[PDB]
């Protein structure tokens, strides 16, 4: 009871950056200042874009701001708090069944708009800031138009799915493989999570 463990929070440790012609992943803080901020969740680096590369102790993976919400997977973040400038953040949005959490939008963050065009054309950003084409299959699935090894899009959870406009169309939930190579992406809709709000 005296020796209970309280689970550090979630800390952003870096971005990709979508504000010019080349998408790129920067780091923002190492792994002794990400183990640290967890375990206080203090965190008092300057957050900026839309895209958060987020860690815990133990996992890695993507975090995204979609109308003021910073959103991302339960099977990343859990019911972990999210390190914040004053402390950890509790979730505002938790749904397991959705594998869903979010957490209010970080102050210097910019939030994707909600698509509305009802295009199938999407671009998948994983943490490397590859910018993957996926054709929508479903309400919740794409294909990519190039499979590749999963390993490439794994730590990608959490990351975004645009339509061609650059509006928010999903967040990156599961990969769908054969043999280890992913064909197709299984996402939460924006209107799954706009239906939460
Ligand atoms: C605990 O409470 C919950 C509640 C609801 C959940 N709901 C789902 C869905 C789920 O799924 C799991 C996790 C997810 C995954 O791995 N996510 C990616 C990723 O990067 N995570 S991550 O950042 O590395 C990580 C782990 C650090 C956070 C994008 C993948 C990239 C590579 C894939 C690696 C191989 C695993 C394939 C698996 N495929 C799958 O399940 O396909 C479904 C749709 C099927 F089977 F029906 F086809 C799958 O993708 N995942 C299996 N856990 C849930 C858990
Ligand atoms: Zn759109």
């Amino acid at each position: 009871m005296a020796s209970m463990k309280k689970k550090g929070s979630v800390v952003i440790v870096g971005r990709i950056n979508l504000s010019g012609d080349t998408a790129y992943a920067q780091q923002t803080r190492g792994e002794e200042g990400c183990q640290e901020t967890s375990q206080t969740g203090r965190d008092k680096n300057q957050v900026e874009g839309e895209v958060q590369i987020v860690s815990t102790a133990t996992q890695t993976f993507l975090a995204t701001s979609i109308n003021g919400v910073l959103w991302t997977v339960y099977h990343g973040a859990g019911t972990r708090t999210i390190a914040s400038p004053k402390g950890p953040v509790t979730q505002m949005y938790t749904n397991v069944d959705k594998d869903l959490v979010g957490w209010q939008a970080p102050q210097g963050s910019r939030s994707l708009t909600p698509c509305t065009c009802g295009s199938s054309d999407l671009y998948l950003v994983t943490r490397h800031a590859d910018v993957i084409p996926v054709r929508r299959r479903g309400d919740s699935r794409g294909s990519l138009l190039s499979p590749r090894p999963i390993s490439y899009l794994k730590g990608s959870s959490g990351g975004p799915l645009l339509c061609p406009a650059g509006h928010a169309v999903g967040i990156f939930r599961a990969a769908v493989s054969t043999r280890g190579v992913a064909k197709a992406v299984d996402f939460i809709p924006v209107e799954s999570l706009e239906t939460t709000m």
